[PDB]
């Protein structure tokens, strides 16, 4: 069957800033790069960034839901928020409705996620705060 | 600093197609479902399912290079792609790289990918055979 995520590939469009971003501001660990893409690794993930002339950077309002959340110890959520705050990198949400929570872009408009807690305790929280309709298999 | 990725989170145009797809025909496990979403399970991968009305089922031609590969067995390879093919589950791309993958559309058209192999096994043959302009770190 199928056991996991075996790779992220984010199309970029501009290959240098896009790993500066990954590498430099997120802390992914760089392990290749060359003229059309790079390999990173966060933890177990390992994130594809492919050089794409098709990849338009892209406006929040523009762009649908989808999105990536990387994890987050709690003590360490505030103050990463923060430094990226500071460092000017623009945001796509600001409400909390899915738990501890920082949305913010990259350069080329696709969509991050800053997110403290599991899949089990998303369930727990969301079984005393439930969405609407919510239903627990 | 981060430790992985938290979760995937794709916006679908209808809940109940999206919910077959990855539950029943891709096998994931269905925690829990709400009137704007799911969350299920593959792994340790988080997937989030959220409806959302700004999402275009969009054809292949028309999105970028962006997907999300799952890890499978070499193995059980061939046969999760005949059950996709006996599905009428589009393909998107023929695969030209190392390890087997196989390149399939979602019902909104997100780019998926089965994939055999890690990202050691990729760099490997990268140092063997590099890209061109290839640089290790
Ligand atoms: O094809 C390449 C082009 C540029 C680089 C590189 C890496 C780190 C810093 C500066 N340039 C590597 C490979
Ligand atoms: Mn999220
Ligand atoms: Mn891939």
């Amino acid at each position: 069957m199928l056991s996991g995520l075996n790779h992220l590939t984010l199309a970029v469009s501009q290959l240098a800033p896009s790993v500066a971003f990954y590498q430099q501001l997120l802390g992914m660990t760089l392990h290749a790069r060359w003229d059309s893409g790079a390999y990173l690794s966060c933890g177990d993930l390992w994130l594809c960034l492919s050089l794409d002339p098709q990849r338009r950077v892209t406006p929040p309002e523009e762009s649908d839901y989808t999105h990536y959340a990387f994890s987050i110890s709690e003590a360490d959520f505030a103050s990463f928020a923060a430094r990226l705050e500071a460092a000017g990198v623009a945001v796509w949400k600001l409400n909390r409705s899915e738990g501890a929570s920082h949305y913010f872009l990259d350069p080329d408009g696709h969509k991050l996620e800053l997110h403290v807690g599991s899949l089990a305790q998303r369930l727990a929280a969301c079984r005393e705060q439930p969405y609407k309709g919510m239903v627990f298999f």
